[PDB]
Order: structure tokens, then sequence, then C-alpha cells
């Protein structure tokens, strides 16, 4: 059903996107919506570190500039295309686009964002 | 040099796909990059307030999840199809991407950043 | 070891102090820190939503703006005292000043951090 | 009426509990409330980088947490006790609590709010 080698691939190609030249570490981020399309996102740092953006959060921007949807499953990478586990901003941004449902690429095994975020805040 | 009518109206469509279920105020952008494209963005709100993502926040991502480069002129509008000034994240967060040379649409003329973030932190 | 009654009320305390306009949704936060001192934290709304400050994060800037340290409990509550679990935003930000072992106030027993936001990103 | 010594002293003071061990700059905040009580507050940075507090943030948050009321006057420094203007986003969030009359420590003059974010969003 979630075809995972692709959205990790897309997650990989969208990681060369980055703009981190703080930090120097590339995030990018690819996720399928219930339509079947696939969005992608990378990290956006700036001067201010606290304004950078996350490749997930850039994700669920794409989704609503492409015409919104739920996300059904994402990859999140670094750049050297290893998974990431999302931040909790990020788990928390998420949530309200794919819900607990939101299945997270890897451990070993795709997780649900449910168990990423359990017992979240706040709808 | 910069259609600032196409710019306006593709942040008008772009303010279309917002995500504001808390503020019911949706906000597009449309920024001209330094190679002709134009990428978009819209609001994106969370139950957690300080995570909604603003609409020129998802004109970045788009930016450099589209091959990067400089952004040249960005114009920002409500819901309305109004002319909406930067929030001074957004401000910040543009400065990183366009400099102080960036136009932002109208007072009744476009603005450079530099002005409307002047002394800027920090680089 | 930790008064969580103590905490909570802090918490409750703290909410009072809530700038939401917007939501007219309240939140307070204590936390204990290594030393036995508490830091408290409330909720601050921007008309730009996405600034907006959550009282866990005051809390963490009350804690760096008094001594610093570690956190070892923290709880977190609506205006009503209600106990709130942290948004992704706090749960990643709670984590680099108490790490996997911070307790947080309930359900029907606090928390480990680690349990809040597990296999969390990236340090 | 506003003791700029004093308030760029306690900015100083300040900036000397951030937590900045990603970028290494430290900056801190002092801000003179309406009640004659000043408050301050130093940077808090965060593996995720969009997650850093800014320590303009942190003041409007003591600010809230102890009593509210107006900002009259900032200060905000680096750790070398150098004047920085606030980044985009505190600027913004400075504003919905000194308004555009919030004066800014120097330069060799302090700056109103107004005019360090004129045409301001959105209220
Ligand atoms: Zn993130
Ligand atoms: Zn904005
Ligand atoms: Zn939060
Ligand atoms: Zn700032």
């Amino acid at each position: 059903d979630v075809d995972w080698n692709m959205l990790r691939g897309n997650a990989t190609q969208a990681a060369a996107g980055a703009y981190v030249p703080y930090s120097r570490f590339a995030v990018g981020a690819a996720a399928l919506v219930d339509d079947g399309r696939v969005v992608t996102g990378c990290n956006v740092e700036n001067v201010s570190y606290g304004l950078t953006l996350c490749a997930e959060c850039a994700v669920v921007c794409a989704l609503h500039s492409t015409g919104g949807g739920r996300l059904l499953a994402l990859a999140c990478v670094d750049g050297h295309g290893s998974v990431l586990m999302p931040c909790g901003r990020c788990r928390q941004v998420l949530l309200e686009h794919g819900g607990s449902e939101l299945l997270i690429d890897h451990p070993v095994r795709p997780r649900r964002l449910g168990d990423l975020l359990p017992d979240a805040f706040g709808l």
C-alpha cells in the first residue's frame, strides 16, 4: 500500500534542497497524501535559529499549497539518506494533517504518529 | 520587470489553500525567484498556535524544495486578496533568502524588505 | 521526591498569567529544577499565531534566566487547572533540558518525557 | 525616564544565562514594564534549531509570568554586551506587548519598535 522505498527516496532527493548553512544538517521529507500524490520538503535555517523551518513542516505547507487533504505516510531523512524521527514540533504539526494513524518511516518498521506522540495535545 | 499583478494574483490563488480553522484568517504568498519561476505558500495553523506556518515561510520552503535561489519579489495577501505586510518572523525569514533588496508587494508601491526590517539582525 | 500537588498548583497559578486573547486557552507550567527551585511559565499568543509562546517553553526560558540546570519534573495545566500533555514542540524543547527522564505531570501517574517523545530527534 | 544603562546592563547579565551550544551566540534582553519592574530573558537553543527561543521572547514570557502589563523599553545585547536589534520574529512578538511606541535600545539612540517594524502585521 505505501511504497516506502519511493517515499524515502523522495525524502532523500528533497534533502538535497536543504538550506542548512548553520548546522550543515540537511533534512528531507516526503509524504504520501490521501489522493496518492507525494509532497516534499526540506530543512530551511535562518540566522535567527528559532525561525528555521523543518522539512516535515515544509511538507505540510506543500500539502496545503497543492490542494490539501490528509497525509497517509511520511519518510524523513538526513542528508545521508538515513531515516530520522521528526522533532517534537514536527510530530505535532504532522498530527494536525495526518492524525495518529499517519505512518512515519521506520524504526525497522514505519511507526504510527500516535505512537510517536502519544496522548497528544490537544485535538 | 516584476509583474506585480501576476504575483499578487498567485498569492491570492495560494491563499485558497490556507489551513486556518483557528483564526479563519487565510494568507497566501507568491514570490518571484531569480530564475523567473514563482513559488507560492499559504498559511497552515496548528492547535498549538505557535506551530502555525506562515504563508511567506511556506514560500521559502517551496523556494528550496524547487532548486533554491534568491527571492526577487513577494506579494502577500489575505483571503480577500488584500495586500498584507509580512509578520516580523516572515520579514526575518524572507531576508535570509531575498536580502534587503527583496521587494514586498505594496503600500501603493512595493517596498524593499530592507525598509520593512531596517537594521536587521544579524546577517 | 516530587511534590506533584505543589508543581501542579504552581502550573495552575502560572496559567493565570497567560496572554491568550486569540484562543482564550490559557496554559500554565511549572517545573522543578535539579537544585530544587521551581520555575513557571504561561502561554503567550501573538496575532501571528506561529509566534505564540508555549507555557513549557516559558518555563525553559525561566530555567536559564535563573541559573539553568536540569528539569526534573514539569506539570502543565489549562486555565481550568486540568493536566495537559505538552504539545510536540514543547516535548522537544523540554527534552533538551530534562532529557528522557524528565517527569511530566499525569495521566493518573506522571510520565517520563522519553515515553511522551519516544525515539526522539536527534540528541 | 528610561535608565538605558541599567536596562542594557540587565540584558548583559541576562545573556549570561543563554543556552547556546549550537551557535555559541548568546543573547540577553531586559525590558522595563509599565509598572517599573524589569524582566529579563536569554537565548535558548534546541537541537531542532527552529525550536530555539529568543531572549526577547523570553522577556515577554517573564512579562506575563510576572503580572503582565506593557513593555516600555527593551535592550537586547549579545554575549559581548553589544547592542543587538531584535530579529523580525522578536520585533513582532514585542509589538504585541509594547506596541509601536516600545523603545528598543540603540542605534546611538533607542528606536521606536514602530520604526523597526514599520507597517506591522496585523494588529
Ligand atoms: Zn521538526
Ligand atoms: Zn509571518
Ligand atoms: Zn507547546
Ligand atoms: Zn528573536
